[PDB]
RNA sequence: CCCCCCCCCCGGGGGGGGG
RNA sequence: CCCCCCCCCCGGGGGGGGG
């Protein structure tokens, strides 16, 4: 048996409805299965629900070849009749999509205009999938080796719709996992057990715990109480007492695309200014922050594209808006602003303490002479939307291919969204965003997605503020942990030696 | 229902090459 | 230890033929 202790903050049966680019959901990476998955820098389609594919010579249609023989799990509260197909994929996608599932808000995809991307998803035979397009678009597929592209049962659907019941499907789970939901208690722990009659090389260990009950501050301690084997998001004062030579416990470190940002409100007037947007960046000193707020577990931020990307061609050249205080005092002090800079009061998996650097800028900010005023403001009040000048936030993507990420944050269709914080638009922007996936070819996409990059660097829209690392504490008796940029962790690799 | 071919998938074992 | 080829075995699913 085996407990992994991580924070109740964002548990979720469901990485579908949960608001975007705040998770990696490590409970539906093992109950759930995707058609593809993609866990190289490369970007390489690894076959799940999905056997094999075709793309049309116009780029408009794809065909999805789904495996044969795999079936949902046999838990209490249902019991498959049918092995998986087309109809099970059918229902998965066009309930994302608004269209009809023929049964008796999404973030991600709401971010992403899945909507606009597909046309229709329909089935030829049980085990052949059509996808129509409107156009072109090299995304699609990545989109639907995400995270949030988990396949659910129709079978089990058909049955929850009949009594009204579909609220279930989040409550009581089915999937094709290589992990089942054995039982639970909401924002406590989960309890998992192995799927016996799984498609691919069985789970190592039977049965694991996941445990949500701890804060940051006792989960170290609950690890070295043995009570807890692999101890995720510990508290980052904590790690400095950790060592690399310790022979009962090892580290696992990744970087990957965990961007902490601060958005300019580009409804105020002021906002709207250049001239204050790249003086406002000059006094911050983003250096001082990464070690007051994240201990060395961070690197300071002049990209918006990681460098695990397979888009990351430009090799993050030096910041024209970095530190400089000198410059910053001159533009701003003579100009007596006063601004509000909000907070979204959460745990934020690319802010250990976002209250301590809100003061940090805050400070920052009044040696250049700014009047910051820090506002301590929900998600729920947020989307209800004195207004905000600036906002603390970030995104956390496993899913490296930029049109999941920088579409959600700059685009013009995301503008009234809560993905779009800075109220932005740039047609210009727009332009590269939507040539990047009209293209087919790498070399073609990273093109488009660092000029892209580069305009977002001199607009200013957004300070880039850190470069996270998501870290983990295992135990010597566990093997088979891999910490991917990719992913959360998969738990069929694990075992004891 | 049994026996035999072809195709795809999965798992295991063995030999060759790359980091 | 990971990734990839070749060979053999096993299991499952699908299509063709014989009793
Ligand atoms: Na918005």
């Amino acid at each position: 048996g085996l407990t992994y202790c991580t924070h109740a903050s964002g548990f979720s049966f469901n990485p579908q409805t949960a608001d975007a680019g705040t998770s990696m959901n490590v409970v539906t990476e093992q109950i759930y299965n995707k058609l593809f998955d993609i866990k190289n820098h490369s970007a390489t389609l690894t076959p799940m629900l999905a056997q094999s594919y075709s793309i049309s010579a116009d780029g408009k249609e794809i065909l999805l070849n789904l495996r044969h023989g795999v079936k949902f799990h046999q838990t209490p509260w249902f019991t498959p009749t049918r092995d998986f197909n087309a109809e099970d994929v059918v229902f998965s996608i066009n309930r994302v999509l608004g269209h009809n599932t023929y049964l008796p808000r999404f973030p991600y995809f709401d971010s992403i205009k899945l909507n606009e991307k597909i046309k229709s998803v329909t089935a030829l035979s049980p085990y052949q999938v059509k996808i129509e397009l409107f156009a072109p678009d090299s995304s699609i597929l990545s989109h639907l080796a995400s995270q949030y592209a988990i396949i659910f049962s129709q079978e089990y659907a058909y049955q929850l719709s009949a009594d009204d019941n579909l609220a279930q499907l989040d409550t009581h789970p089915v999937g094709t996992g290589p992990y089942q939901v054995k039982d639970y208690v909401y924002n406590q722990y989960v309890r998992l057990v192995r799927n016996e009659n799984y498609w691919k090389k069985e789970a190592k260990i039977e049965h694991i715990i996941v445990d949500l009950s701890t804060d940051r501050s006792g989960r170290l301690v609950k690890f070295f109480n043995n009570e807890c084997q692999i101890a995720s998001y510990p508290e980052v004062s904590q790690i400095g007492l950790l060592k690399n030579d310790d022979k009962h416990y090892y580290m696992q470190s990744t970087d990957g695309m965990n961007l902490a940002y601060l958005a300019f409100n580009f409804d105020k007037p002021l906002m709207r200014d250049h001239e204050i947007r790249a003086a406002i960046s000059q006094s911050l000193n983003r250096a001082r922050i990464i070690h007051s707020i994240y201990h060395n577990t961070a690197t300071v931020a002049n990209n918006i594209i990681p460098e695990v990307s397979w888009a990351s061609t430009v090799n993050t050249p030096e910041f024209e808006f970095d530190y400089h205080p000198k410059i910053a005092k001159n533009k701003l002090a003579d100009k007596n602003l006063l601004l509000n800079l909000w907070v979204i009061n959460e745990e934020q998996v690319y802010n250990p303490a976002p209250f301590k650097m809100a003061e940090m800028i805050k400070w920052d900010l009044a040696q250049a002479g700014v009047k910051v005023k820090v506002r301590a403001v929900t998600r729920p009040f947020l989307t209800a939307q004195e207004n905000y000048d600036l906002i603390l936030s970030g995104w956390l993507a496993g899913n490296l291919d930029p049109d999941g990420f920088m579409r959600p944050i700059l685009s013009c269709g995301t503008k009234n969204e809560l993905t779009n914080l800075s109220n932005w638009c740039n047609e210009e922007f727009d332009q590269f965003m939507d040539r990047a996936i009209t293209t087919s070819h790498l070399s073609s996409r990273a093109k488009a997605y660092n000029e892209a990059q580069e305009l977002v660097l001199r607009e200013l829209p957004i300070i880039p503020i850190a470069n996270v690392k998501r870290i983990l504490v295992a135990n010597s008796r566990v093997k088979g942990v891999k910490m991917t940029p990719f992913g959360s962790l998969d738990f069929s690799t694990l075992y004891f030696i």
